[PDB]
Formats: structure tokens, C-alpha cells, sequence
């Protein structure tokens, strides 16, 4: 199948919106890292591709998806990022784990029904 990225958008964008309406659990994930201001400097030594829910907007927005795995696939670094850096206590890893558990449910029937 070819895949419109007008339809992409329409299909993925509501899981995504599930994503950035959960709070607290969104926060972390709303903007990419900026590790100079977070003050963790060695986060791009540990995180080789970063990841963040307005990323996956921009990528939907400005049609840089060509198969809805693609989408499913960036939304999964976004977490395995944050399991990666954090350690289990921490605020981070735990919404993290929130958001999985949301888009989990979300992204089901949506990918099913693109095929
Ligand atoms: C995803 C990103 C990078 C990472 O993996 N660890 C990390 C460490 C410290 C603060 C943060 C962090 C970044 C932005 C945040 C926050 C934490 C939070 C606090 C509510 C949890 N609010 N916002 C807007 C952080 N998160
Ligand atoms: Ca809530």
C-alpha cells in the first residue's frame, strides 16, 4: 500500500493527541531535550536519536512518514529513550510508562485499520 501522508495525519494524529492531553504524564515529552538547560550534559552521549512528542507532530504535519510503522517506531524511541536515560524512580521513567500504557490502547485499532 501507498500511503497518503493527508491520511497518515488523520489516522495517527488522535493517538498522539491522547499522548499530550495526559497529565502530569505528558510534561517530559511535550518538547525536545534540551540537555544544557535540564542540566543533564551527557544526555546525547547516552541518547543517540531524541525523540519527543512535537517531533512526531512535525513529522506527521510536514507529511515525513511514509508507512504508519514509521510513526509507531518513533513514538517507541520517544519511551525506550526514557527507560533508557532514567532510572525507575524517577518521575520521567514513571509517566513514561503512563504514556505507553495510553497510546497501547490508542494505536490498536488505528493500525489495524490502515493495514
Ligand atoms: C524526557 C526528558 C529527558 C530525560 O530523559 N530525562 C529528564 C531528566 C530531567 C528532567 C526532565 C524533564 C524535562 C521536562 C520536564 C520535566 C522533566 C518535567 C517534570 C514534571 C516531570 N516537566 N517538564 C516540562 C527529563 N525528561
Ligand atoms: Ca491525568
Amino acid at each position: 500500500k501507498i500511503f497518503k501522508p493527508e491520511e497518515l495525519r488523520q489516522a495517527l494524529m488522535p493517538t498522539l493527541e491522547a499522548l499530550y492531553r495526559q497529565d502530569p504524564e505528558s510534561l517530559p515529552f511535550r518538547q525536545p531535550v534540551d540537555p544544557q538547560l535540564l542540566g543533564i550534559p551527557d544526555y546525547f552521549d547516552i541518547v543517540k536519536n531524541p525523540m519527543d512528542l512535537s517531533t512526531i507532530k512535525r513529522k506527521l504535519d510536514t507529511g515525513q512518514y511514509q508507512e504508519p510503522w514509521q510513526y509507531v517506531d518513533d513514538v517507541w524511541l520517544m519511551f525506550n529513550n526514557a527507560w533508557l536515560y532514567n532510572r525507575k524512580t524517577s518521575r520521567v521513567y514513571k509517566f513514561c510508562s503512563k504514556l505507553a500504557e495510553v497510546f497501547e490502547q490508542e494505536i490498536d485499532p488505528v493500525m489495524q485499520s490502515l493495514g
